[PDB]
């Protein structure tokens, strides 16, 4: 069995560079399946879709395989000065137009991008798991602040609509981030408040596996152990 990872710099190998790393790099050792980390730094649901990265996964995925999709960090911004990643506002069939890189592009909503990808993978017999984005350093201000982005809910909404599984990666990460405290968590974010140090990337990975176990996600079948930190919910 093979597990494919689609995400951004918080999941990708080498994370955001400069000694940071993505959480996808710490799954292999707890799974009895091959893990392919196709996350790329700086990608949004739109950017990733347009670059044909979802297709590359669809071409190679075989029945029974797993696909984990997690975006959000790069999905915001303004289309006035299109950065190529910003999705169209809304949660449904909304459609935005914008000239990016010399092409009048048809831009969809965040849920729409995830839903289309989910359907594409389901069609190939693969098991799809949409995951909410990881949180930016909540202990950045010296005090713990829990303020999810709109993309956390949008991911849950996309899963329902597409009829696939959802894992609240956000909540499980923030949960232990709160337990770990100011000093510890802040060391996970050397450079900025998004890109985690290798030590932090591991914790974020553990958080995901804790969510899988607690919610009963199908991926638990290939878990080599169920002894992870924190408590359920
Ligand atoms: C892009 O296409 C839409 C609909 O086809 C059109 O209304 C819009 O004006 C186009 N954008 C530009 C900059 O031409
Ligand atoms: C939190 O930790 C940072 C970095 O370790 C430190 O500089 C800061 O003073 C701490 N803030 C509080 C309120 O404890």
């Amino acid at each position: 069995t093979t597990v494919y990872l689609a995400g951004d710099s918080t999941m990708a190998k080498n994370g955001g560079g400069s000694g940071t790393n993505g959480w996808g790099e710490y799954l292999a050792s707890y799974l009895s399946a091959t893990v392919v980390n196709d996350a790329v730094a700086g990608r949004s649901a739109r950017s990733y879709t347009r670059e044909g990265r979802f297709e590359n996964i669809a071409d190679v995925v075989t029945a029974g395989d797993y696909v984990i999709v997690e975006f959000g960090h790069n999905d915001g911004g303004s289309l006035s000065t299109d950065n190529g990643r910003t999705d169209c506002s809304g949660t449904g069939a909304e459609v935005c137009y914008s000239v990016y890189d010399g092409v009048n592009e048809t831009i969809l909503t965040f849920p729409a991008y995830l839903e289309n990808a989910a359907k594409l993978f389901t069609a190939k017999g693969a098991k799809v798991i949409l995951s909410s984005q990881t949180p930016n350093n909540p202990w950045e201000t010296g005090t713990f602040v829990n303020s999810p982005t709109r993309f956390v809910e949008y991911a849950e909404l996309a899963a329902e609509v597409a009829g696939v599984e959802y894992v609240d990666h956000w909540s499980y990460v923030d949960s232990i981030y709160e337990t770990l405290g100011n000093a510890t968590v802040n060391s996970y974010f050397p450079i900025d408040h998004t890109h985690t140090s290798p030590a932090g990337a591991e914790v974020v990975a553990e958080a995901f596996l804790k969510a899988v176990v607690c919610t009963g996600t199908s991926l638990k079948s290939v878990l080599t152990t169920t002894s992870f930190e924190g408590t359920c919910l």
